[PDB]
């Protein structure tokens, strides 16, 4: 199999798991070999353990696994407990999985409260491979007040089977032009679920559906979308068995276009203007799939509509000594890909003399 | 500005000039030979056709310069058709031949007797430079082989230019194959009046509605347009006063791209297809402003589809021995830009 589990006999380091210094406490290693402190209900053998009773509420130790960058799908095993010798809660078990060594996110799987004496078994099946990367971070959130003990033990990285936790099928990026609405669209093999953003908020389920015996769907719809909320965004889903994980998907939000300078005048006769449009400087997204002209006589009723596709453009059988006011429009792909009129040439043509 | 004639000169004199692939040539009438036209015709020098001596449809053509102005402007010339007993002589024809290419139909035409007097009429084309216009003065002999058709008194004029009709600028069309295509033309003035296109057959009026005191408009649609479709169309409309042409706007017909091989498979697993897209080359129009993939299990219940931006992709956590249909879409700019699907990949993932 993999590279990356790790029983803990030879203790952490020699998995490739470490630890940073400038989190509030280390998980501490037990072990064979060593004198049995702990209380004798608590399992034998060699793991990792969180003590309650030394450190304050809210406390956080966090054990980082090595790098995992794979080709083919695989699950990762582990054994976790949460245990006090007069049933109090030592707080909470986080997993945490950071994709390319960016941020953390929320947790993909918790555990809080506790459990008893005996291992549980637990699965993570995240759909982030090659050449996209992952750390699992086991994150141990204590409760304070000699609560008791969080521990871990038995990781394994697995081929097969893998059953024990639902699988996401590729989840697409998504572009849409901003105001408009967006859709992430989630298929899984096999409780909770929920749609998690890189950095900021986790979105609810808008609808869901049983589309196979072995397969099902889940929609999130973020409404009238802002650039601000360009972000990754991955599918999550937990039960007390595991927890499933998609790709980071990425949403991007595109700029409708519009000119920065107005059009020129190029040419003048008492009944045609030619014009310079200036449209090639914008502020906006491209591509440009449409570029128009409207035209206006000042006192006019109506205006004229052209599209356009040269630097210049002329209009004829004005009327003499006539003011018109003439503007650009542009478009993108998509809806809402059709921007603001741009800034207006006002402009005369010449008289009778 | 040049470009008229009076005759008094002839037509040499004036730069005006027949085609030699004509079936017989305009005769110029002088006052300097004595009258022998009947003499109910007017006096003067003019130009003249007379059908006795030729056959029924046989054509004389009698070009104008060209003409490649700025600013508005308009041509007046003066016509009539005469025959003796009332005879119809044929038909007057004037052809405007835009950048020295197809000719296209008739902007305005006269047929029968007329009488003994000169009628006027006045012709306002909207092409410009750098684009060129020559006005054709066309004799169509009518079989009946009596009667005269003539022309006299060409003036190009730069004002008033108010007997006819002025169109603003015509824009052109693109839409994408199948969809319904419209040109719309504004008008100056109060007619029949017609979309022409320049190398096939006159698309008549949709609707006309009032948008001013001064100007009307008028809307031409084409239905479920076809490559065939692409030409150069102008507006023309035409009353005894005389006829107004707009500028030969063209009609662009894209085709939706589709791939033209189907996608190829790089690796399988148990649980993942790596494809080959293959979609740079295509049968369509671009530019390509979307390419998707989707990919079904043969069951087909439910279809997935991604857009990719990438000459390969991964598919995962599929089922193993389950058979998938992968097919590439392309789409560009426009309603109806989206193609067709492209030729599918029908594999399956393996076994262990
Ligand atoms: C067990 O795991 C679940 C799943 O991850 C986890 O639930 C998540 O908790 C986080 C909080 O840790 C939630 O995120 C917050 O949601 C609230 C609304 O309920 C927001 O107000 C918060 O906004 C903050 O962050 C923003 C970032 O842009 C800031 O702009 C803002 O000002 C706030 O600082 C924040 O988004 C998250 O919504 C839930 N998700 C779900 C599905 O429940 C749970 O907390 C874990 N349990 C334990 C004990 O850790
Ligand atoms: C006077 O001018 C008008 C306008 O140009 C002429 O009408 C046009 O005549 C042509 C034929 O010369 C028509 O084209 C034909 O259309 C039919 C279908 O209608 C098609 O079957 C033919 O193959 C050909 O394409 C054209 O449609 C028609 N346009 C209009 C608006 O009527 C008219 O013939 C001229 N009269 C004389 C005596 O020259
Ligand atoms: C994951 O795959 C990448 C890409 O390599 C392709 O897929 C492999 C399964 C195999 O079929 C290769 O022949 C394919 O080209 C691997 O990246 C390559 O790794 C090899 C060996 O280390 C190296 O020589 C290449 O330069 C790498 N890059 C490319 C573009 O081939 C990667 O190592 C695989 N990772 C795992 C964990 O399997
Ligand atoms: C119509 O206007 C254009 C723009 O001025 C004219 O084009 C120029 O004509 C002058 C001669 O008058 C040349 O020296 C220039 O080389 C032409 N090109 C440009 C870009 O200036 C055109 O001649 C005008 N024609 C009429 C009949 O008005
Ligand atoms: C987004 O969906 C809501 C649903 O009520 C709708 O009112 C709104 O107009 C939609 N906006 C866009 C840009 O589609
Ligand atoms: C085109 O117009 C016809 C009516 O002439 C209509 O039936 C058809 O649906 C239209 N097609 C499109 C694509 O708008
Ligand atoms: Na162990
Ligand atoms: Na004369």
């Amino acid at each position: 199999f993999s590279a990356g589990g790790c029983t803990f006999d030879d203790g952490p380091g020699a998995c490739d798991y470490h630890q940073d210094l400038y989190d509030d406490f280390e998980w501490v290693h037990v072990s064979a070999q060593e004198p049995h402190y702990l209380p004798p209900e608590m399992p034998q053998g060699s793991y990792m353990i969180v003590d309650s009773s030394d450190h304050d509420p809210g406390e956080k130790a966090r054990l980082q696994l090595p790098t995992m960058k794979e080709n083919d799908t695989h699950c990762i095993d582990f054994s976790y407990l949460l245990y006090s010798q007069k049933g109090l809660n030592p707080g909470t078990l986080n997993i945490l999985v950071r994709v390319n060594k960016g941020p953390l996110a929320n947790p993909i799987w918790n555990v809080t409260g506790f459990t008893g004496r005996d291992w549980l078994r637990a699965e993570l099946a995240v759909s982030t491979f090659w050449p996209n990367e992952y750390q699992v971070i086991f994150e141990a959130e204590v409760s304070g007040g000699r609560s008791g003990y969080i521990a871990i033990d038995d990781i394994q990285v697995l081929s097969y089977p893998c059953d024990k936790s639902p699988h996401f099928l590729r989840l697409g990026d998504v572009e849409v032009n901003a105001g408009q609405n967006a859709t992430f669209q989630c298929i899984a093999t096999g409780n909770k679920l929920w749609l998690q953003r890189r950095n900021g908020e986790d979105i609810p389920v808008a609808q869901t559906k049983n589309i196979n015996h072995r397969r099902f769907a889940a929609s999130f719809r973020l409404q009238e979308v802002t650039k601000t909320d360009q972000d990754l965004y991955r599918c999550v889903t937990q039960s007390e068995r595991g927890s499933g994980v998609s790709n980071f998907a990425q949403l991007i939000v595109r700029e409708p276009p519009r000119p920065i300078a107005p059009p020129q005048l190029l040419g003048v006769g008492p009944t045609y203007l030619l014009i310079q449009l200036n449209a090639n400087s914008i502020i906006g997204d491209g591509p440009i799939i449409l570029k128009e002209v409207e035209y206006r006589m000042t006192s006019g009723s109506w205006t004229e509509t052209h599209a356009v596709n040269a630097p210049t453009y002329k209009l004829w059988h004005l009327d003499p000594d006539t003011e018109y006011e003439i503007r650009v429009l542009l478009t993108r792909p998509g809806e809402g890909g059709t921007g603001l009129p741009g800034p207006p040439l006002i402009t005369r043509t010449k008289g009778t003399k």
